[PDB]
């Protein structure tokens, strides 16, 4: 693609994604609103990450659960730093969906920022990843590779998921829901 499924989704990392760096490597950061970004929560952020390469301090975090207290592998961070994100919350769908023909979004451990066509995604239900339970996934069929955790599954206009793992055929992503974050 050149057109605009591809257009919107470098619109997208350009204005609101970012490179964040913990212990556990680079992720693909998704900035949301203001100062509050989302990872993968096996990132595992600390008081302090990179964004960008730049050192900032995270003021508060806190992961996702589902009702059963299972988690959603997403989590929210407050960052200290004086940038705001564009608001993109109105494209956060607000329920649990099936979506054709979707692209992820990837800025981390890319030589230049990357939009790769996943093709279709079906919301999937719970998973073992590595070993533990992950709630509310969103699943497509594409070899996806070790750097692209935390990248922005999305369609024109539709900001669906973050993508956190897979096994060289399937993908999967957390969920993006509006009610998470408004
Ligand atoms: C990003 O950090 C990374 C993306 C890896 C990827 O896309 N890929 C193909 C590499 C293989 C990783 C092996 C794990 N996959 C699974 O467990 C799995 C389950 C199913 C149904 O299909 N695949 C995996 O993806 N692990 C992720 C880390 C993780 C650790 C603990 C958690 F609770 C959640 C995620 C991972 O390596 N993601």
């Amino acid at each position: 693609g050149s057109g605009p499924e591809e257009e919107f989704g470098m619109s997208l990392i350009k204005h609101n994604s970012c490179v964040i760096t913990t212990e556990n490597g680079k992720f693909t950061g998704l900035g949301v609103y203001d100062r509050f970004v989302v990872v993968p929560t096996h990132a595992d952020p600390g008081k302090e990450i990179q964004v960008d390469g730049i050192t900032t301090k995270v003021i508060d975090s806190y992961d996702l659960y589902n009702k059963n207290g299972i988690k959603l592998e997403i989590t929210v961070l407050k960052l200290d730093r004086n940038e705001k994100f564009r608001d993109i919350r109105r494209y956060i769908p607000n329920n649990e969906d099936d979506y054709p023909n979707c692209n992820l979004a990837l800025l981390a451990n890319q030589p230049e920022p990357t939009i790769i066509n996943v093709g279709d995604v079906v919301s999937y239900g719970n998973i073992l990843l590595s070993g533990n339970q992950t709630a509310r996934m969103l699943k497509y069929s594409y070899p996806t590779k070790s750097g692209y955790c935390g990248g922005v599954l999305y369609k024109i206009g539709q900001v669906l998921g973050i993508h956190v793992g897979g096994n060289g055929r399937d993908g999967f992503s957390a969920m993006l829901l509006r009610s998470y974050f408004t």
